[PDB]
């Protein structure tokens, strides 16, 4: 009556600390055991194993090692080649299999003993498709990283069949992590609207290679597929005027939810990040927030089921588990406002296709919530008729315009004086009188800067390149 | 006691037998296509089905020998995007106009 043993299969690192998903699995069980309100008479016990995340025969050993030892649930080996092997074990023996990451589920896989707390890309691909219609785009440039990313965005690729989009699908390079040959082809083709399908470890890597090129301007709009845009250390891109947009399921508005994330930073003291990683220092990823929710959703199901005795099964002798079909129905019929918001399941598949996103975007202050997505509501983008707040902070009517010009009598001259100190004041003439009375009417500030070539404008035939002031424009 | 295992011929089942045949040493001869992930460090397998790194380049040669500009690629299941990813990336460099259904 005192133990309900859960099973865990996690990444084996060789020298570093515990993984982000494993430490959340530790922190979730220790929270429920201390706070005696939830499960007042049962105390949870964890049994974590280590695999290589690419060895489906090693992951099939650790699943049978936990079934012979006796567990009640197995919380995922978190990879597409390894989770398919453990799912068919958990479907056979009866024990539920709680997944916290996305997996390509084939159409004829007749499995029922699994749930997935990661949001389905049948809903996330419809949410990205609502942002390419709220922003009224016509040409997108969807960029992924591996070949599985076409399945994650197949409701976006099929969009020109019915809407007026024009897809140009590209791919990041496989071996290297230098996207300079990719981003140069995107600048040259005039592609200002990009949808990156990356992880947040590679999303910070592209933006340092998009800042080293001239692509972090006020023209470019970037929509990111990942749910960890909020973990980017966006200090240098903050004043550029770039239009970074993305989603967020991690409910960082509640006081109770934000208190748990602050306690998460007090458990990762010995973890110095890279200074050139481009990420923040103390935060919870959405890969570890779902594992914190995955322990709580199952703990709701053991609250409504007190006769639960953990049995010991054998893989070679195929015997189903006694309380398998009843305990699995209690997991799919659950509701829990965890760290990732409202949690409910598809009830036909076991997937998660009903959730609450928060559309975030990059402003001068940083990332701010500018919307809310909900599958049977569409985008509730606030955006409103107010829009920008009360007045213009640190009034942008300066924005000092670097008015280029050339000197020619009597349009632009040098002033004939003896005192030496000048700068945008040594000029006089006709155009300087004109520019001074356009700044009086429109209310801007101007800083005269002569062209350093001394030409007006010319189409150089042997080069196809401009020559003069229109080159500076 | 066997010497070779000639495939269970499905993407969810062949990945489980490949990691057994990689472990024990016995070769694993595959006769159908399978999505092989990039970080699968396996060596004891061969695949006699033609790769779609070559078949997708052969279909791309017939949409240029026939001089097309608008194709309407139709698949049946979500794995078929991986089988034709060298055809979907074609408007990035050529003058095709994909409409995927
Ligand atoms: C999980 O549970 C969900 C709901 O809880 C079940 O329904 C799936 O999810 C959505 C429901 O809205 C479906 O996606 C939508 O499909 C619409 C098509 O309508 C019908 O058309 C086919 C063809 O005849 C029918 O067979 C089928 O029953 C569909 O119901 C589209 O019109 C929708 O497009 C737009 O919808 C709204 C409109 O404002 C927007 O908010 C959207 O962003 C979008 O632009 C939308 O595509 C989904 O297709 C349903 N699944 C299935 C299989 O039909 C599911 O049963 C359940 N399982 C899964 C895997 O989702
Ligand atoms: C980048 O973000 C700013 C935020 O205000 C966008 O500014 C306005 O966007 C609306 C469309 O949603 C336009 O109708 C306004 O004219 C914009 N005001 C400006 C530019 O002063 C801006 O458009 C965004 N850049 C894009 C989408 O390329
Ligand atoms: C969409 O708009 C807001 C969120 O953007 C939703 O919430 C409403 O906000 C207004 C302004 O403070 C309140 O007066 C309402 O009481 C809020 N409604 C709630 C909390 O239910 C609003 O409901 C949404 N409208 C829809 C979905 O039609
Ligand atoms: C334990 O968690 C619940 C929420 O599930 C909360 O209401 C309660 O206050 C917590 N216990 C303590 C002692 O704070
Ligand atoms: C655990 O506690 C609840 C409430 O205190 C009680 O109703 C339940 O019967 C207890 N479980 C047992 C005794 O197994
Ligand atoms: C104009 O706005 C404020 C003055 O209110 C000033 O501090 C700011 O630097 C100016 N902006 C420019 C020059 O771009």
């Amino acid at each position: 009556t005192h133990v309900l043993r859960f099973g865990g299969i996690f990444e084996y690192v060789e020298s570093g600390p515990m993984g982000a998903e494993e430490l959340a699995f530790r922190f979730a069980v220790n929270t429920i055991n201390r706070n005696r309100t939830l499960l007042p008479n049962t105390t949870l016990t964890y049994d974590t194993q280590k695999i290589n995340l690419y060895d489906s025969f090693e992951a099939s050993k650790k699943a049978c090692d936990q079934l012979s030892l006796g567990v009640a649930a197995i919380f995922g080996p978190s990879h597409s080649s390894s989770a398919n092997a453990v799912q068919s074990i958990c479907n056979a023996l009866g024990v539920p299999h709680i997944q916290t990451r996305w997996k390509h589920q084939v159409s004829d896989n007749k499995d029922s003993f699994y749930v997935s707390l990661y949001p389905d890309f049948s809903s996330l691909s419809r949410a990205i498709l609502d942002l390419v219609q709220f922003f009224k785009w016509k040409t997108v440039t969807v960029v992924y990283d591996d070949s599985t990313g076409l399945i994650r965005l197949q409701e976006l690729i099929k969009a020109p069949s019915r809407y007026n989009l024009r897809l140009k699908i590209r791919q990041l390079p496989a071996d290297t992590k230098d996207a300079k040959p990719l981003l140069k082809e995107m600048k040259r083709g005039k592609e200002f609207h990009v949808i990156f399908d990356c992880s947040h470890e590679m999303a910070a890597g592209i933006l340092k290679q998009a800042l080293a090129m001239g692509m972090m301007t006020e023209y470019y709009h970037y929509i990111f597929t990942t749910l960890d845009l909020f973990a980017l250390d966006v200090e240098p891109y903050r004043y550029s005027g770039v239009n970074m947009t993305g989603f967020r399921i991690l409910n960082t508005e509640n006081t109770q939810v934000s208190s748990i994330i602050e306690k998460w930073s007090m458990e990762r003291l010995q973890a110095p990040p890279k200074p050139d990683s481009g990420l923040l220092d103390g935060f919870m990823t959405t890969d570890a927030a779902l594992m914190y929710d995955a322990v709580h959703v199952v703990s709701v199901a053991v609250q409504q089921f007190p006769q639960m005795t953990v049995s010991s099964l054998q893989c070679n002798r195929h015997k189903p588990w006694r309380f398998g079909t009843r305990f699995m129905s209690l997991i799919k019929e659950a509701h829990w406002e965890g760290l990732t918001g409202r949690i409910t399941f598809n009830k036909t598949n076991g997937l998660r296709t009903d959730f609450d996103l928060d559309v975030i975007s990059l402003k001068e202050e940083g990332l701010e919530k500018i919307g809310t997505w909900d599958p049977a509501s569409g985008l509730n983008m606030t955006e409103s008729q107010k829009g920008k707040p009360a007045n213009i902070t640190d009034s942008l009517s300066n924005r000092s315009l670097i008015v280029t010009t050339i000197l020619e009598e009597p349009y632009v001259l040098f002033k004939k004086s003896d005192k030496p100190l000048y700068g945008n004041d040594r000029f006089e003439g006709y155009c300087i009188d004109l520019l001074r009375e356009l700044s009086t009417i429109l209310g801007f500030t101007y800083e005269i800067r002569l062209v350093e070539d001394g030409k007006y404008g010319a189409q150089d035939d042997v080069n196809g390149q401009w020559n003069g002031m229109v080159r500076e424009l």
